[PDB]
């Protein structure tokens, strides 16, 4: 996915952020991150769906192999990095590198298990969910290395029947869920230095876990492999 490094606009302006993929088959989600150490917020998912708590100045569209986030009447509080997410024929969740919006002229997911680990060790993260019918929604894990963007770790269907993994962890990761205890778990074996970062629990909107349909995010838990 290709999105611009940065865009600029003055308050009240209409700003657009594009995200281009390898075909016209898949859709787009847009995830606002106000600082590198903060949980993302979904502003648009499945091309043009807007969560009810997101201001109506956010809208989305898709044309051919490109998705576009439009903020009509941008405000200072919208200054953030916006990540686009999608999928392709090989991977259920892929992400662009993030677009920094500069403004000129100025459901609970609870992760634990982070910590320090040696290379070759194994990580066990747990996300405790509340405030919704957990067993009805696909769930997943997204990570972010220091100074880098969002990356797919693992996703699992509502009933646990299907799972998939990001390329960098495939063969080492296992995702599971307990629909009685309303929790999803990540096991990551043979840890490498490149596995350190913040790991976020995330919820699918209900349409089926993809990089473009995430509608809720946890607070993150930090993993350091050294």
């Amino acid at each position: 996915l290709t999105q611009p490094s940065s865009v600029s606009a003055n308050p009240g302006g209409t700003v657009k952020i594009t995200c281009s993929g390898s075909s016209s088959a898949y859709g787009y989600g847009w995830y606002q991150q106000k600082s590198p150490g903060s949980a993302p917020v979904t502003v648009i998912y499945n091309n043009n769906k807007r969560p009810s708590n997101i201001p109506s100045r956010f809208s989305g569209s898709k044309s051919g192999s490109t998705g576009t986030l439009t903020i009509t009447g941008v405000q200072a509080e919208d200054e953030a990095v916006y990540f686009c997410g999608s999928e392709d024929s090989s991977t259920d969740a892929i992400f662009g590198a993030g677009t920094t919006l500069t403004v000129l002229g100025q459901v609970t997911l609870d992760e634990s298990g982070g910590g320090l680990q040696a290379p070759g060790g194994a990580l066990s993260l747990v996300c405790k969910a509340s405030g919704f019918t957990f067993s009805s929604y696909d769930m997943g894990w997204i990570r972010q290395a220091p100074g880098k963007g969002l990356e797919y770790v693992a996703g699992i269907t509502d009933n646990g029947r299907y799972a998939s993994y990001g390329s960098a962890v495939d063969g080492r990761a296992t995702i599971s869920r307990d629909n009685g205890q309303s929790s999803v778990r990540l096991q990551l074996n043979n840890l490498r230095a490149e596995d350190t970062g913040t790991y976020y629990c995330a919820r699918d909107d209900g349409s089926g876990w993809t990089g473009n349909s995430i509608d809720a995010w946890g607070h993150g838990t930090e993993v350091i492999v050294s």
